[PDB]
């Protein structure tokens, strides 16, 4: 084969990751990844190629594609959730979080203005280089709840504000270095959530979903800085914009990355 696999970095409901050697191509370490055996996929691999022609540089770089079909991968050393580990006490510098959030807004910006959506946006996809650059991956392609959406979870819409609920745990996380809503499932997941970010207005509820607003009970919307620490006051004014329970008045990438964070 062009790629010998060395070990194994990734398994579950979207297929199975190996590092790899690329025998071809100097011996640099590639990701490898096989889906199963359809039109529709058809369609999300032409997607794939397509933004591979922007090459963009917050998103993991596609090498190859090969056939049931094998998907190869720029391979950076480490991702997000074993950053924060070996990260150093007490935390991530201030700054770090800013021009990492900004990396991330501008992968999902890319990813959302050619219509795609991430859909499970977790610290396990956000991937680190070396040189400290975050990489988007797995995506394009089709269990923790503690980075869902409230509308995924409700059952509703699963456009794009459902990636910037994400980048909201993902953005606290990077305060906190553990998750902010951990839930041990859906019903349990939402929960979590209203406890902390308040039971919003009945028009805010979304309709036909099974479960009703009045189900929980979460009385007041708590001030964020207790459950994140380090936060400045644009900080906070970011993040509560990602962590809107309306996904239409839920800010996006777009007008996330043009806000005053990131001066
Ligand atoms: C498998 C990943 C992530 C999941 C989701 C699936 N998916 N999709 C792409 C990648 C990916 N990952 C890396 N590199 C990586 C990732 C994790 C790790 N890990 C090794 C095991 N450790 C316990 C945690 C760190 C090491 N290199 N480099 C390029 C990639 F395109 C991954």
């Amino acid at each position: 084969q062009q790629y010998e696999c060395v070990a194994e970095i990734g398994e579950g409901a979207y297929g199975k990751v190996f590092k790899a050697r690329d025998l071809k191509n100097g011996g640099r370490f590639v990701a490898l990844k096989r889906v199963r055996v359809p039109l529709s996929t058809i369609r999300e691999v032409a997607v794939l190629r397509h933004l591979e022609t922007f090459e963009h540089p917050n998103v993991v770089r596609l090498f190859d594609v090969c056939t049931k079909l094998t998907l190869v991968f720029e391979h950076v050393d480490q991702d997000l959730t074993t950053y924060l580990d070996k990260v150093p006490e007490p935390g991530v510098p201030t700054e770090t979080i800013k021009d990492m959030m900004f990396q991330l807004l501008r992968g999902l910006d890319f990813l959302h203005s050619h219509r795609v959506v991430h859909r499970d946006l977790k610290p396990q996809n956000i991937l680190v280089t070396s040189s400290g650059q975050i990489k988007l991956a797995d995506f394009g392609l089709a269990v923790t709840l503690w980075y869902r959406a409230p509308e995924v979870l409700l059952q509703s819409s699963y456009a794009t504000p459902v990636d910037l609920w994400s980048v909201g745990c993902i953005f606290a996380e990077m305060f906190r270095r553990k998750p902010l809503f951990r839930g041990s499932s859906d019903v349990d997941q939402l929960g979590k959530i209203l406890d902390v970010i308040g039971l919003p207005g009945e028009e805010d509820w979304p309709r036909d979903v099974a479960l009703p607003r009045q189900a929980f009970h979460s009385k007041s919307a708590q001030p964020i800085e207790k459950f994140v620490t380090d936060i400045d006051e644009l900080g906070k004014d970011l993040l509560l914009k990602c962590l809107t329970f309306n996904p239409a008045k839920r800010i996006s990438a777009y007008s996330a990355l043009s806000h005053p964070y990131f001066q």
